[PDB]
């Protein structure tokens, strides 16, 4: 029957799921690794042992143990991102949505969730793959991976907690998809990996890591790139944070083994409770347990890999939202609140700047302030608020992405760049936050097609265009339908560096996305900080 | 008779001079110092010994020994600035234009010529004081002062060539005006000193120097300020240049006395011939022999004098032309020529930058380039040409003036700021050079009132308004006619920092002149260069 699928790990039984007046099949909660529990906490994942009998894949699995945002209880804006299932260290599962009738060999898209490497869930309502599977006739997978210390605690030199094990969870799910998706009707030769913020950085990281490159064909990076300043630390810095985590929990610190043993005795919540105490700076947009530049997953520095062409050469489609900073300013910067316009004084600006570039010396802070201050109007509360939004976005998201694009495009096989600047008409966050990171996701997954969710007609049409761009790209390496009548999203080339806006208005093509600021962030400021 | 004037130095006979259908008296070539010749070359000036008989003051005097621009022979644009009389070391004279009939006690304006401290003449057609004396009923004086090595060679510690003797020539003429102008009908209590580029810096310097402050009432600075980077050097740097000048002339360098004696044996042209060989850097807008920060004329650093209020507190009227850089780029920077549009390549830009900020290290050069490059359009030849014009102007003229204004205004008694941006319709220099430094002078002296000089009616009216602003300010401390109907030039205050445009269109008031760039040049760049 259409809902029974025999895989190399064993049989799986799915469930029939309604979607827009029709139905498809879903196989939810399929295990791809052994539970990383007990003495396997902090370890590389191990493949799931095959099972006898039929694995019930009718309901979502547990979400990984993680920090839960309780900043605005009952507010759907923040809560749409929290775990909606029980949390467990037994959380290495994937979900698959399959068109009905079962295809024979169709394009596969594997979603990798964001969450700063400290959070995220495959099971969120905004990541429900049925609309996209159904509408574009793809097989849609969502994986999971360990986050926080569970995923990224790094004691380089140890085999017990080497770092990067969350990235190895993701790799392992990609291995399973490679090995088994054919039985669901998917084409293992045509797997696009896609993700947002840490999900986008993650996609970049599998492009770079020799151990991951062969497990997929093509890649989509939403607001995230592997070289983002928040997305990796050195093995020395990872070590330092693991030790500080131990100190917060009164562990024996005399050796890696005693530390690791002490942390493995702790309930998951005891780690989460102190996780944010190990950051080296007073900062925003910095996360405690993230990928480490280990000499294995990543054989050299990300920048030397980029410069040298040491990465998978394929097609990529990528982009950023207009207001990537606003979330982190809201949560972490004085003067910004959810229910005011958040006009920012000059003194809250300066403070904002310091939180946003924690690694800068005073001269660096002056360079940033100068770059973003209109000195004819330097007490404009809105200019200050928006200027800081831009600083956080440009430094953390846009400019690293732009550097990745320009480096990748030299050796790669086709680049498509977007700038998503539509603010959804039903957004529950205040207006000042603008086009917030993550609010393109609902368009990518087709939520605007569901009448009850309160989008406009023009939002439905934007969602359909974006889904079709994404699936057509996954299918062919080009988001445009060949020889159709609609405006063409042009290739981004080294010479002309075109991109398009994504929104409800007629396509417009531009060039050199935020180039003036990205020269500052990618060339001038780093040179200043190295010299001084 | 109206043309005979008895002064404390002796009698003087002037000449009757036609001006716009009427006549006034001129007394030209009055000596105010002993000839600084022979063993008095490089010395402080000495007062002129009084004379028996009647001094013929019917013709212009000699111009001081100086570099003569021969870059464009026969071209009136460049030649209007060269000496139009014989050159001589016997050149310390002044000229006075007196209304007819002789006033009893009228406002006096004393003009101090520019020329980078290496050139200039009181006798140029563009400095003919008769139009202004006549039209505004002031007594107009033009002085002279030693330029080049003759004026500014500095061997601090020696009494034979101590530095600043050109500034002492100017002081001495101001002393003579204080002591004698009453006999010409002038009011020694109401002397405004005014000047352009090095003339404007000079005015600033008498405002600052305790030894000069008492000799005048009020001051006008056209495109020049005492803190300009080109307008002074340290005693160490002056010493270094004097020694290098000696080396170029095969002098004995064993002591100050032997050097000074060797230089005093040289014909004036032998000094001029090697004067430009002593500059420390490959540069533009840098002159070899300029004022020195000696601990006497200037008791401390110009910046400490500014910060502390150690200066004369009076009213000042000052301003800049729109395109202050274009002359020096034309003369000294690759890619700029007089008979082309001078579209500048990226590589000539970078070179331009290096010539313009010679004292900068590489990081400083990158900061300047970034500030002035539009990275969406970085190969635009016109943007590059104009961007460099702005760099040279802002760094050398506008931004130093703006710093002076803001410092002065804290302690002073009334500041009026202008931005002259009218390009004269008969300008012989190419269009790309725009509103070139020095081309407001002809408006200040009333040349547009002379039909044969080919100005428009609206240029005649701009000249009359400017002359009347200048004379009304000299007379009262405020350029506006009290209780008249015309738009009011407002005071520049610390809080609101207003200025006006000077041109043929209705007055417009603005605020914070080039503030974005002057924060870069006055605060950020110096901080960068000190740290790195
Ligand atoms: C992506 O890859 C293919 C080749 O691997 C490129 O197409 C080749 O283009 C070269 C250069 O014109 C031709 O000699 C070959 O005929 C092409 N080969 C094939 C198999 O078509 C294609 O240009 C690349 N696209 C981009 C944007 O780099
Ligand atoms: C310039 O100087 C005069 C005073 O020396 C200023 O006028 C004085 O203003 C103070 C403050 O209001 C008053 O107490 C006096 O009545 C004024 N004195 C005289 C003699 O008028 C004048 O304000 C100053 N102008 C500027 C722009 O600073
Ligand atoms: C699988 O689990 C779901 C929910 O727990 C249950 O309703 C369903 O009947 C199960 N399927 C079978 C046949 O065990
Ligand atoms: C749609 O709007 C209504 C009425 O304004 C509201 O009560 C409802 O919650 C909205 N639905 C959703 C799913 O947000
Ligand atoms: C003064 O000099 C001028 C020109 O050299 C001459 O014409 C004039 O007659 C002289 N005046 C007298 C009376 O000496
Ligand atoms: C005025 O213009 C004429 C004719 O174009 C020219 O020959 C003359 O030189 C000009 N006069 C001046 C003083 O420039």
């Amino acid at each position: 029957s259409e809902l029974l699928v025999n895989t190399k790990s064993g049989k799986v039984m799915g469930t029939r799921v309604p979607v827009l007046s029709s139905h498809i099949s879903a196989f939810l909660g399929i295990p791809f690794a052994e539970p990383p529990v007990g003495n396997m906490r902090f370890r590389r994942p191990e493949p799931k042992k095959p099972w006898s009998g039929v694995w019930n894949a009718s309901t979502y699995p547990n979400n990984c143990q993680q920090y839960v945002d309780e900043q605005f209880p009952g507010f759907s804006g923040s809560e749409m991102w929290n775990p909606n299932r029980e949390m467990s260290e037994d959380c290495l599962y994937l979900n698959i949505w399959v068109p009905s009738p079962r295809p024979k060999s169709t394009t596969v898209m594997v979603w990798i969730y964001g969450g700063g490497f400290y959070s995220g869930s495959s099971t969120l309502d905004v990541y429900n793959g049925k609309y996209l599977a159904y509408t574009e006739e793809v097989v849609l997978v969502s994986l999971s991976y360990r986050v926080g210390a569970f995923g990224f605690l790094a004691l380089h030199g140890s085999q017990e907690a080497p770092g990067n094990v969350g990235l190895l969870d993701q790799r392992m799910a990609l291995q399973w998809v490679h090995d088994n998706i054919q039985f669901f009707g998917g084409d293992p030769k045509t797997v696009t990996i896609f993700g947002e913020s840490a999900g986008g950085a993650s996609v970049g990281m599998h492009i770079l890591s020799p151990g991951s490159r062969d497990l997929f064909r093509r890649a989509i990076l939403q607001s995230g790139s592997p070289n983002c300043p928040w997305a990796s630390v050195s093995v020395a810095e990872g070590r330092r944070r693991a030790v500080e985590l131990g100190r917060n929990l009164n562990c024996n610190l005399n050796s890696d083994e005693e530390l690791i043993h002490c942390l493995r005795e702790k309930k998951p919540q005891e780690l989460i409770d102190v996780e944010w105490n190990v950051l080296p700076f007073d900062s925003i947009f910095r996360f405690s347990f993230v990928p480490v530049i280990d000499g294995e997953f990543f054989p050299t520095s990300l920048e030397s890999m980029l410069n040298s062409g040491n990465f998978k050469k394929t097609q990529i489609l990528l982009g950023v939202n207009k207001d990537e900073g606003s979330f982190f300013l809201l949560y972490g910067a004085p003067g910004f609140s959810k229910d005011s316009e958040s006009k920012i004084s000059r003194e809250d600006f300066m403070s904002g700047v310091k939180l946003s570039v924690p690694h800068a010396n005073d001269l660096g802070l002056d360079a940033v302030t100068l770059q973003y201050t209109d000195w004819m109007d330097d007490n404009n509360g809105i200019k200050n608020r928006d200027g800081l939004d831009d600083i956080v976005g440009d430094h953390n998201v846009i400019c690293p992405l732009m550097h990745f694009v320009n480096k990748y495009t030299k050796f790669g096989n086709g680049t498509y760049l977007y700038f998503f600047n539509h603010r959804a008409s039903n957004l529950v966050w205040p207006e000042w936050m603008g086009v917030i990171h993550g609010y393109e996701i609902e368009f990518v997954f087709g939520l605007p097609l569901v009448k009850e969710l309160n989008y406009t007609a023009e939002e439905e049409a934007l969602s359909r265009r974006i889904m079709h761009y994404w699936a057509t790209f996954a299918k062919t390496g080009n988001p445009n339908e060949p020889h159709s009548q609609e405006s063409k999203w042009p290739l981004f080339t080294t010479k002309e560096q075109k991109f398009i806006d994504l929104n409800t208005e007629p396509m417009k093509v531009h060039q050199r996305l935020r180039v003036q600021m990205c020269v500052f962030w990618n060339q001038f400021l780093p040179k200043l900080l190295n010299a001084t």
